[PDB]
């Protein structure tokens, strides 16, 4: 049966998500797709054609792919120290949970940024020795602050471990976007447009809305604590519109970030996902060589007993490569997958995957912050089970 | 023939514009042997240090409330092993948070002993890098001095600890929890218990959580830029003699203000009475406040530290272990300033400091008011006194 | 099959379906008892990593209490 | 000037309906310095505590049988290193079981020293979570008091140990094994040996495994809900003053009942005679029961514990190590109630407790009958006496 529809319709019928779209492609063509629910529960408008989503950290694989392109082109390399491009990142310090501060004993590199092993953290990180100082500095909160200036403020704060030595999901993709700007003399949104979006015909993807985008923007729900005091337990899963403050503007021509901030559509994100199966456009234009794509996808960070975790939530059987998660042990996985399946997700519950063993890609688009229901993994499992 | 190094230290500090006013006294065999004063009550006015000047002693409150706990143990109200949840069920089912966002139930009950040793897993609002201090600040545990002790404890009780009770050491709000548990166990207020069991018998008439009737004109001005409850600083505040803003954390005339870990006003003379008593457990007249057996139980080294040593916000207390009342010198060859084996006492945020040295039958106290001092005046005065007493 | 059908998932805490399994404790061979520090999941049950034992388990810190409770012995008792 | 905290403790316990009747005595320099009684013989009848009241002292039997072992060592019957299998071949070829169902041969012989230190690997029927206690209960080792010591030991000998002899510590039935090995080595009965070598010389006329002829009317009633040999409890039995059913585990008039780890009846006065003797190894008249060298051998700390400390059924004995006769205080800074370095003694299941404190030439004993007390009356009485003796 159509497990994907059953999952999505159950979520809508239980008042857990307002609206959901999905598509799964094989060999670059749709084999499953659908939608459930509405754009917004307040007026129950149907999900529009080419509906627009805040994809949050699904921005990261895109910005990471751009960095790989610049590496291939010789702009910098995995081992390049970031201080070479912005000296504000010379002389970093490292703080610990016992209030001890000392100089970093290793320089932060491009590779560290792409692997979240640089020692940065995130404003919303619970129990973190530095997240209070991120919150005070409004790093995530102040969406109106130019990328360049936000980085100056971040650069003055201590890391939470010595670069290279541990893993922690972090604001490092934003650092990467900034370093890209320093290295190229170009803005990251312009680079993304020219090198990735245009070639893949992703006309609806950017850090601001298309001129006709307002009526297509999905409403966002949920109570997650994104820049306030980190919650000691998850907020109740209730469909109430989320307040994004000034963290995520719709029409700021200078808003650009590395770790979040893109608006996209299901169709646009599917084009990016399909490309990751080969490094080419559908017409056959190369965006990244097979060699460098293999370098980007190979498992690079391996995890101990407790596995990969973010705010203590597990990613069972996953390792980290230069673009996001990668399945390295089906016997440890918590939901259907195959060896080498890779991808990432976003705070508003958007999720995608690429499964090279099946030449398969999939994406679930929805808008819920702080979900207590792992819709992304439920939809991947459903799709896997339908092959 | 040794010169007066005590006066020299105090004088230099005042002449260097580092502290406004400083008073000190060192007693031996219960009688003053060195004493002095330097500077003024306040720098704005240069009013002279009044007779019986009054100081906010902050954590020098801790040895007093700890001593009261020991008296109650001696009297059978509770024991070191008593789980605090027996007296306040709000402390049943504690959780423990870590630096990786992981929360789990505590695997051990918090006891009276844990509170007196700072091994309960509590923290403090100003603790830099702490997995929970952000939640303390949001709750305004320290900032909101007007909140009753009992109500503040209800808010604290809902927060997780930062390690499992008994398994580590971290200087903390646990003495406030102890003051509260004392009230739960006895059905009395901690300020009344302190008044009747300690202050009255020792004639400490100027000591309490609010100013005496004639106290306002005797209150020393407090200086410095330490932030007691704001975002913890990444480096020490500059040492500048500017008056400190205490907000509403340390009221002068709130008849219900009472705490375990700070909040007392006292005077040099009153505190010396307490310190001298600690040499024997008796009042000068010979009333026993605490038997020699239980005083020995309280002073014996109880928490021992591992290479890193005892630290608070990463500042070292070199060669010190912890007993039920505060610090205790356990290795002179690791000490960072003059002392003798067994020397004990504590200090307060505004740079007040005292010690008791049983090998010399000596006590010492320096009183001053500076929050966030970059100069360890307490240890400098102790070292000076040690150097002067053979 | 029920996982494939979406009834629950490997990571589902069992207490979500029967709250009698909230607040489990853990015993050891030295008589020490403490609260469990992790919730039991469907995956734990399928892998025998939940911490349960068996009435007939020799040397087990809890099998005596299973035997006293007749868990295996009392076949007539309803599963629930 | 210190008030009578001993009477206060006892009184409160009786007035709170927590214990039926309590007697205590503290001696210094071999003469009574504090003493008293509180409550009644039995709550049903409220009969007053009789003269020379008799108590089941349970594991306060252990220091007595241990002391007899030391006398026999001094006399050359055996040595600390003697393998017990030399005296009873039933203890040849022991096995060791673990919590994972694995059984293997013991890699070391059990010695006299192992039995006196509870390091032989034996356990006890009531031990919660134990790899072997289920088999002890099936065998009715404790329950069947009517079974001769010699026969019970044959049944025990067939069971595996829970660790290899010498490698760990667990409070156990090993003192019963010792009593038995004493009988094997000497060809005499342990009760006769105790009578001749210890009770007679110390004039302990009311002490033995059966009641004196006029004993029944003097026997204190025993209360409480602890289950001595049933399925071990997952949490403490409620503390309720209801008479306890001892079944046939503790007969009053069985001329062959004798054990190493429990079973003696005694009186406060008789036990104080034993305790006082332990200060010197001599009778009041000056007969040597045990030379100073061997008494020192017996009292020196012999088993040292690792962070977790000494525990029995997970209850702590904080700051205590173990010597050949029972507990010994080795760190006052880890102690959970007042004491001095070197204080030693033991206690019994029905809440009887005694201590000897060589630094004060002091002994103390509290007698009461409550099985499974949730209130540590023994330690409370010790703390009270310590507080009263400077
Ligand atoms: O900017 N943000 O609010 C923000 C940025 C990144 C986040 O992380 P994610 O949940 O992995 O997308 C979550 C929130
Ligand atoms: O409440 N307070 O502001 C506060 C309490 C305790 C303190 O700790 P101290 O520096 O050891 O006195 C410091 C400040
Ligand atoms: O035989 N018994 O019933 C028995 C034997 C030993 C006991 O151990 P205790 O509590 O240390 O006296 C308790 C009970």
């Amino acid at each position: 049966p159509d497990l994907l529809t059953n999952v999505a319709e159950n979520y809508v019928n239980q008042d857990l998500f307002a609206g959901i779209e999905w598509r799964i492609d094989q060999d670059g063509k749709p084999i499953f797709q659908g939608c459930a629910g509405v754009k917004d529960i307040e007026t129950r408008t149907f999900i529009p054609k080419n509906a627009i989503y805040r994809i949050y950290s699904m921005t990261k694989p895109i910005v990471s792919f751009l960095a790989m392109m610049l590496i291939e082109r010789g702009v910098f390399r995995l081992s390049s120290p970031i201080q070479n491009f912005d000296p504000r990142f010379k002389s970093m310090k490292v703080i610990d949970q016992h209030a001890h501060i000392e100089p970093a004993t290793a320089l932060i590199t491009i590779e560290h940024l792409l692997t979240h092993q640089a020692g940065f953290s995130y404003d919303f990180s619970l129990g973190c020795p530095i997240s209070a100082h991120y919150r005070d500095a409004q790093l995530i909160e102040d969406g109106g602050r130019d990328l360049t200036d936000m980085m100056g403020v971040l650069a003055e704060l201590p890391l939470v471990f010595h670069p290279g030595t541990q893993w922690k999901y972090s604001i490092s993709t934003d650092v990467l976007a900034h370093i890209i700007e320093c290295a190229t003399g170009e803005r990251v949104d312009d680079l993304l447009q020219r090198l990735i979006f245009d070639p893949l015909d992703m006309q609806d993807t950017g850090f601001s809305l298309p001129l006709d985008g307002a009526s297509r923007l999905m409403e966002v729900y949920g109570m997650r604590s994104l820049h306030g005091l980190p919650a000691l337990k998850p907020a109740p899963h209730v469909l109430v519109p989320a307040d994004l403050g000034s963290s995520h503007p719709t029409d700021d021509p200078d808003f650009r970030r590395g770790g979040h901030g893109l608006y996209s559509t299901l169709d646009d994100y599917m084009a990016f996902a399909n490309m990751l199966l080969s490094g080419q456009t559908p017409e056959g234009e190369t965006l990244l060589s097979p060699a460098v794509l293999k370098l980007a996808l190979a498992p690079r960070v391996h995890f101990g007993a407790r596995g990969m975790r973010i705010n203590d939530e597990p990613f069972a059987g996953y390792s980290w490569n230069l673009l996001g998660r990668v399945m390295t042990d089906v016997g440890a996985a918590a939901y259907a997958t195959h060896l080498g399946e890779f991808g990432w997700s976003g705070a508003a519950a958007t999720y995608f995957w690429v499964d090279p063993t099946k030449n398969m890609t999939g994406c679930v688009m929805t808008q819920f912050l702080g979900s207590q229901h792992p819709i992304g993994s439920d939809m991947q499992a459903a799709a896997m089970s339908m092959l």
